[PDB]
């Protein structure tokens, strides 16, 4: 679809079996999602923004889908305010700007 | 244009007389740039983020251009690592996001 961005661009995702809320962000190069028992291994990793760095879990080669669009990738989870929806995945889905 | 996501979707903007990069960030509410001089009032804010959250000053109807698309709105200065153009913003000059 075409999304406007009057409101924030928010969208179901489905990760793990889970129905999450999540914002598609084209200023974040990684997805991050809120603290959630992932299956699989993981490594901690630190990933930083506009407030400084935080720690987050890293899983490889997760399933997510999108809006009924199929992504698989990494994914961070850890403390973050929101879950975003970064590059990595944006991409696969077909995701581009237009203005 | 379109702008794929591949790479950090920076693009030239042009406020206050002076030429500069910046993120079009769909995951922003607000557009915050590096410390920079504009003349004028401004209010103190505090804009959050992964991390945490900065002091800014929020200054008011201040125009941007975008890639030859004027728009006027409040811009936020502050210590960001990088100048980030919000949805305040990319709503004016009729952003969307498609896949
Ligand atoms: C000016 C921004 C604030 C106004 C705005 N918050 C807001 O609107 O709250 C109401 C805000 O922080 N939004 C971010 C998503 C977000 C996070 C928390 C709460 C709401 C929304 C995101 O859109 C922009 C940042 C910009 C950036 C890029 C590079 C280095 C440092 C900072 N990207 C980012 O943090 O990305 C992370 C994750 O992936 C990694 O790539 C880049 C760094 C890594």
């Amino acid at each position: 679809p075409q999304i406007t961005l009057w409101k924030r661009p928010l969208v179901t995702i489905k990760i793990g079996g889970q129905l999450k809320e999540a914002l598609l962000d084209t200023g974040a190069d990684d997805t991050v999602l809120e603290e959630m028992n992932l299956p699989g291994r993981w490594k901690p990793k630190m990933i930083g923004g506009i407030g400084g760095f935080i720690k987050v879990r890293q899983y490889d080669q997760i399933l997510i889908e999108i809006c009924g669009h199929k992504a698989i990738g990494t994914v961070l989870v850890g403390p973050t305010p929101v879950n975003i929806i970064g590059r990595n995945l944006l991409t696969q889905i077909g995701c581009t700007l237009n203005f």
